[PDB]
Order: C-alpha cells, then structure tokens, then sequence
C-alpha cells in the first residue's frame, strides 16, 4: 500500500467527550519477536506437581494484542472525569489498526549484533472473529498496552490449555494450528484494520448506594404488620410460655418486615493488613476458599462480589476476595504487603454481605415445651441465590480488566465476570500476529526434512485502539456535596500518575468508579 | 467441552493480579506472621484469578460397579439424597446435572 | 499586553510545532517480558524546514523637509564586511539593529 518510505498510519492518542459518549483512542509502539523458533510445542505441567497444578496444552509461535484493561484507553484524568460525573458506562464499538510495520533482521557475527531492515518480509495478522480458538483474553494476563502512551511493549506469546488427565492428554483434547486460519500478510507499507461492535450490556454501576438494604423504611411511621416479639412472660416467681406480637418501628428497626434480601455469599477467611494481627501459621491454602472440579481444588479469587469489610474495619480484607494490583517495580513471588495495593469493595456493603462474615442464621431444629428442646440456629457460611435477592457486582478499576468471554455453556446465572467488567457472549476477537518464517540458506541437494534454520528477525510497529463508550449521566437530587476522586493538594516529591526522575510511569493507587451516590 | 473451567488461561503469561501466597516467614528459630503476595502463572496455576465458577451441586452418595467395594449394609434410602416436601421424603433422581465421576474413576 | 522583551502580544500565537523520532525497539527476547522496552536502535533525523510569513506595512507619510536618519553600512574599508561570513565562513551580526529611524510628530 505504501511500499518503503510512505507511512501507512498516524499517531492518534486522545479522547473526545460528546454528550452521552466518550471516544478514547490510544496508540502504542509494539515489538514482536520470533516465538518458539517458528514451532508449535506441546506443553504440560512438570512431573511431581500437585494434582491441582496439573495441566496440558500447546504453545504457539504467534503473539496476540491485548487491550483488556481500562488504563490502555483512559488516562487518569479521563478516569476522574468519567467516575466523578457518570452513574454508569459501557462500551459500544471499537476500531483497531496495525500500521508502520517494520521487519528487522538480526545477525550475530564474531560477537557483534547487527540489525538491518528487511523490506520484503511479512507479518501475518488475523482476528478470531468466529471464536474458534481458545479465548485466553480475560484471564488477567500481562502484556497489555502500557498505560503510558510513551512506553514500548512486547507482544505476549499466545498459548492455550486443553483437557488433561494429570500431565497427559485425553482423546477429547483439542489441537489448534493458527496457520489453518486465513491471515493477512503485511510488508513494510501495508496496514491492518478491523471494526467491532459490542453487544448490548448493562451499564456498570459506577455509584455507591446512599441507602442500606436493611434501612429502606420510614423511621417515623410504624408498620401495620406484627412480629413475634416475646416468647414468655413472668408467671409467679418462675416463667410461663406465652407468645406476644408487636408492630415494628424505629426502636426495634431490626425486626421490621422487609421485601428483599442481601445478595449471595461464599465466605472468605479474614486477613489483616497489620501483620501482628494474623495467625502465626501458613494458612494461604488450608484456610483458603476453594471450589472442587474434577478432583482438583482451585482458589476462589476474587469470587462472588462481597464487601471487603464492615464499618470501621478497613484493615481487614478477604484472603482471596479482592483484586490485588502490584506497585511499580513489584516482583512476582512473595512480595510484601507494602509492595501491593489491595482494592476495597466497601461501597457495596449496603446490599452485599461482608465477605469474611456469615450470610445469616437459620433454624436447625424444632423447639418444643414439656422433654423440652430449645430453639437452635446455625451460621450460613454459603448462601445460594434466593428469590427476592438483590446485589451489586464487583467494581471495575483503572488497572482492572474491561471484559471477559462468557463460557459457551447451556446455563449460566448473571454472567458478569467475577474479576470485574462486562460479560460478553461475543467479546472483542483475539488479534493474532506473528513473523513469517524466512528460511536461511538451503542445501543445494534436496532434503525432505523440514526447515530448521531461519533468519533471525523481529518486527516493530504501531497499534491503535479506539473505543466508543456510552455514558449514563447522573441525575441525582441530593442537597449536600458528594464524594469525588481528587488529587491531594499537599506538596510531594512526585506527582501522582506521572513519571519520576527515571521517567518511570507509576500508578500510585487503584481507582474505582463508585463515588457518586444513588438511592436504592 | 475440550477445555476445563479452571484451565481457561494462557499458560505462558503470568497474571498481573496478586494473590496471598504466604502467611508467615522464618523468624529466628521460630516463625513470624508476615503476609506475602505472588503473581500466578503456570507453576501455581491453581491460584489464578478467575471470572467464573462451576455449576450448582447437590451431593450424591458414591457407589461402585465392583460390588465388593461397596459397604455391606442397606443404604439405598438412609444414604440416599432426598428432598422434603409436605412432610414426605422423595428421592432426588437424577437431580441436578453433575459429573458421574472424576478422572480415572469410571 | 505588549511583551516586555519586545514584539507583538498574541492571545493565540503561532502554535508550538513538536517533532520527535519514533522509538524503534532493538532485538527483543524470544521469551515474553512484561517490562517496558529499554533497548532501542540509536537514530536521528534530518530534513528541511520552511517558514513563510506575510507582513503588512504601514507606509511612511511624512512631510518633513530636511533628510531623516537612516540605517546604513559604513563606507570606510574594513577587513570584514558587516553581516557576512569571515575567512572561517562564520556568520556574525556585528550590532543590533532596531527599527526606529524615521520620524513622526507626536
């Protein structure tokens, strides 16, 4: 299209706010190496691994473009503008572009690394719009578009897992060759583009309820309904069984008849940010909340949307019930608590049970007088969905994921991703990119053996993602001011969400969306 | 399904999310409470953050096609899975859709 | 709002023109790394820039009789000519030249 010396695209990184819409566009510079030396390799769990950690799959020589994080499209100022003024938002459509593709040939002679242009090499790009490949987006994987537009990122290697009986495979395991898909070949001067339309999805609840589910009544007027308030009365110098009933008002507000129930629960262990407050033992798995599937235990993380803590208990968080983001420069294994930023889901405690506490109590026997049996109750540590139940989904964050693919199953209930975001039956398709293998010098005699020597090469270029978002404008009638996200005025060595003296971009804290308030 | 619900990730790339991996550290010759967090990859694939959960369950008693493997008692009703309706117990048969057995337990 | 250093005060002055070289990453690792790229191919750019400005003139309409002061070069011989290059081809501006040579009544 543009041969050698003509640009095939421009840098478009910006956002436009027009009424009930905001269109965010981002451009990044990517680098794509050669993966697996142009080979597909069967991968599996190491021998000696536990049964829960056993897996089987395949590693492909392809890479994929991931922009399933809000920081890839929204600047921190854009996020503050979104969350301080809107009661909801949802994606509408997206546009994707690859351009200014350069293939570089790398040679190494006598310890010298020489890089030169390869104007005749191609890169293969295709979008899995029919969803025939395992969808690895939406698993909170690294390799996304960096939040800072000036950062250059490596394209992550694509790989998938299939059915496994231990470290081995079964007959139902599926193998996928990505070269069996039609792909577009791009030289220097060719560009790739495609457009996608999001399906209709609910607006994200970017608000916190200003009412509690157990405080929805009028405190001035008594109820006309009666509740059992007493079970005995003083008789002589002993007691005698006698049922009495009262109408509930403000003084006994806990006994009022109600129409709704708090959302479902799956209890998590409570851990404290203050280290000394925790038990002096290794309980990251023994005390962990797990689900059992085909004989293997998987960690429930973050699980059903539940409040991190109750009133005046901000130091407590569920063991695996909240998203934990790493600070800039954080390592991979066994980093301290000061190296991570733990999110808080306290805005949903109005309708959702606290993660570390029981849902409630139920009767377990039948009380009877004169032998006599006293009424007994048990804690409900796990509660399924009941009719009349209301709940709020997990909050989304600037560093958090945007969407996930709803699994193709016969049944599912409330297919909102548990990690947060929008559940899509047809999510944005995976975009697979790889360098076309260029064989090295062949033998002058024919050999039926497949080629194993190739010219070392990588590719670099620009990627553009433009997403149109629909806004749900706030229409509140509260009198007093609301909570808004704000920067702190006091002086500091570094400004938040900027670069330091090393030019390293950092995100100091996770920012949610639930700052405005709406009545229940 | 050719994929399992707990194996929907990319085994080559680590997650950017952290999970509580340790709850104490060696201190002196004893132990001291200390929270640590790790990013989940392929080696600790069971700890990866996930978006979905397995379907509902209503546990059934396990019986074996090999007779000797079963308990030598009459448990077709005492050990049966039942629902209670208007004071009468009805057998739950076949009940909610659940896998008959796990790997290598046909 | 006339600039104190001299010139024309503009609420919307000529916009800043920003130019930079697009970073070209060097050879990447065959294994994925989430760290941002720190190795690049060293490069610079060269080219030509053109600026064309149209100026409006206010013609002098004086009625004075005697001649006015005008800026002029000095006729006497010199080693170097003013506002030219020397034997090293180095261009120099020997003195500042203002604009206030013609005269007008108050």
């Amino acid at each position: 299209a543009d041969g050698v010396g003509n640009s095939s695209g421009n840098w478009h990184c910006d956002s436009t706010w027009m009424g009930d819409r905001v269109t965010t566009t981002s451009t990044r510079t990517w680098a794509l190496p050669t993966y697996n030396n142009h080979l597909y390799k069967q991968i599996s769990s190491q021998s000696g691994a536990s049964n829960d950690n056993h897996y089987f799959g395949y590693s492909t020589p392809w890479g994929y473009f991931d922009f399933n994080r809000f920081h890839c499209h929204f600047s921190p100022r854009d996020w503050q503008r979104l969350i301080n003024n809107n009661w909801g938002f949802r994606p509408k459509r997206l546009n994707f572009k690859l351009f200014n593709i350069q293939v570089k040939e790398v040679t190494q002679n006598d310890g010298t690394t020489t890089i030169a242009n390869n104007l005749t090499s191609t890169v293969q790009v295709f979008t899995d719009s029919e969803y025939q490949l395992p969808y690895v987006l939406g698993s909170a994987h690294q390799g996304c578009l960096p939040p800072f537009p000036a950062d250059v990122f490596m394209v992550p290697q694509y790989g998938y897992l299939t059915l496994n009986n231990g470290s081995q495979a079964v007959g139902r395991s599926s193998f996928y060759c990505l070269e069996y898909f039609p792909s577009q070949m791009l030289r220097t001067g060719n560009n790739f583009t495609f457009s996608y339309t999001f399906e209709d999805v609910p607006f994200h609840s970017s608000y916190a309820h200003s009412q509690s589910l157990d405080r929805l009544m009028n405190p001035l007027i008594d109820q006309y309904l009666y509740y059992l308030s007493r079970t005995n009365t003083p008789s002589g110098t002993t007691t005698q069984s006698r049922l009495q009933f009262s109408q509930a008002g403000a003084s006994d507000i806990r006994d009022q008849s109600r129409n709704w129930l708090p959302g479902p629960c799956y209890r998590q262990q409570r851990v404290s940010k203050t280290s000394a407050d925790n038990n002096n033992s290794e309980y990251s798995w023994t005390g962990a909340t797990k689900y059992h599937l085909n004989g293997r235990d998987s960690l429930v993380n973050p699980g059903p949307a539940m409040a991190s803590h109750k009133d005046d208990e901000e130091k407590f968080f569920p063991q695996s019930g909240v998203l934990i983001f790493g600070k800039q420069g954080s390592e991979k294994t066994n980093v301290d608590i000061e190296k991570v930023m733990i999110t808080d889901e306290e805005e949903i405690r109005t309708t959702n049970p606290v993660a570390t506490e029981q849902y409630g109590s139920v009767s377990t026997n039948l009380q009877r007088g004169n032998t006599s049996r006293q009424a007994a109750t048990a804690d409900v540590n796990t509660q399924g969905v009941l009719p009349g139940m209301v709940w709020q989904d997990r909050d989304v964050y600037l560093q958090g994921p945007i969407w996930a693919k709803i699994p193709h199953t016969d049944g599912h209930f409330h297919p909102s991703p548990l990690m947060g975001g929008f559940g899509l039956k047809h999510p944005p398709p995976q975009i697979l990119i790889k360098n076309t293998p260029v064989p090295a010098n062949p033998s002058t005699t024919f050999s039926a053996a497949k080629f194993a020597s190739f010219i070392t090469q990588y590719s670099t270029g620009q990627v553009s993602v433009e997403i149109e978002w629909e806004l749900q404008k706030e229409n509140s009638k509260r009198w007093n001011p609301e909570i808004q996200y704000t920067s702190n005025y006091n002086k500091s060595i570094n400004v938040d969400f900027t670069v330091d003296t090393n030019g390293v971009y950092s995100e100091p804290r996770p920012i949610g969306t639930r700052y405005l308030t709406r009545n229940l």
